[PDB]
């Protein structure tokens, strides 16, 4: 049955929370143990309020994202289909209770320094449920280092890492990310020169450029395994469908012209729209502190703009990394 908030969060770890990430779902601390930093994710559920603007979900609805997660994590520790590129999942639990105090200390002061559009969660009682999900920590999100990287020899190892973690995905488990916007590709420092991954028995490895990516976010992903398909229904959803002012709202539109709103079928050209998206990111709103000035940089530059525009001719993250030239 469900546990107290202390369980997840004994005293010095609750202690140790710094808010760092937020959505309608909810919200995500960074804490540590054993000298190790973790992101919590912690989500309301199964209540009448609305939190964020939102109904909350039931424990059926978001048992999706719970099972993806443990899937995708899993794969770190597979033999014919390996990735770490996921992001790992050390526990979930369901806890009961009003919000800490201490967390609420916390979400006040990212909400005085970044600003929150989320409501500050000092609403619930004594009974409220909540799923708490501790993963791996992973770095900072692409969207907040539109900045800060190097140069885009790092854009074509990013993009790399994606695509050999979302084909890894496909060939084991039929999956398609769905939602793989700019603050869902994670980035961290790494002292190896060459990521491995393993697919359908075949290994090989990725330069890093010093950055290991992770994937994260699961709430509107699919997969399957033995013909049971776990995936979120959105054929009636209404807004998902109407965003405007970025290429990330016509992903949605465009996977649901794809799949003729028939969202428990497979179809793995969804990842390659989505790893669209991010090299449209990569050439139009990452910003490197060093540019393309030399001709060996200007050639990475070409082969991502050559990327970009024929990419969308592939069938699947799997015929991408396989077939395409940039991967050669
Ligand atoms: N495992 C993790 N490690 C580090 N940061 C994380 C996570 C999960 C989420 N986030 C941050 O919170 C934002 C909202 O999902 C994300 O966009 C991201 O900024
Ligand atoms: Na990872």
């Amino acid at each position: 049955g469900p546990v107290p908030f202390s369980h997840c969060l004994p005293t010095e770890k609750l202690q140790r929370c710094e808010k760092i990430g937020e959505g309608v779902f909810g919200e995500v601390f960074q804490t540590i143990a054993d000298h190790t930093p973790v992101a919590i994710k912690i989500i309301a559920i199964e209540g009448p309020d609305l939190v964020n603007g939102s109904h909350q979900k039931t424990f059926e609805e978001i048992l999706p994202e719970i099972i993806i997660s443990k899937e995708l994590s899993l794969l770190s520790g597979e033999v014919c289909n390996r990735t770490e590129g996921f992001i790992g999942l050390n526990s979930v639990h369901c806890v009961q209770g009003s919000y800490p105090p201490l967390l609420l200390k916390a979400w006040d002061h990212y909400n005085s320094t970044k600003g929150s559009a989320n409501d500050r969660p000092d609403f619930f009682k004594d009974d409220q449920l909540f799923i708490v999900l501790e993963y791996e920590f992973g770095g900072i999100d692409l969207e907040q280092m539109r900045t800060k990287l190097s140069s885009l020899a790092t854009a074509k190892s990013i993009l790399h890492q994606l695509t050999a973690s979302l084909a890894v995905a496909e060939a084991s488990l039929r999956f398609e990310h769905r939602d793989l916007h700019w603050g869902n590709v994670l980035l961290k420092k790494t002292s190896l020169k060459k990521l491995h991954y393993t697919l359908n028995g075949k290994s090989s490895t990725i330069p890093s450029c010093g950055l290991q990516v992770s994937i994260i976010d699961y709430t509107l992903s699919r997969l399957e395994r033995d013909g049971i398909v776990v995936f979120c229904d959105v054929s009636m959803d209404e807004d998902l469908f109407t965003g405007d002012g970025d290429y990330q709202f016509d992903i949605y539109r465009l996977m649901k012209k794809e799949n003729n709103n028939r969202w428990g079928e497979y179809h793995p050209y969804s990842n390659v729209l989505w790893l669209h998206y991010l090299t449209d990111k990569m050439l139009k709103q990452m910003t490197f502190k060093t540019k393309c000035n030399t001709p060996a940089m200007k050639q990475i530059k070409r082969k991502i703009q050559e990327f970009h525009r024929t990419m969308l001719n592939f069938s699947s993250a799997t015929d991408l990394l396989c077939q395409h030239s940039l991967f050669k």
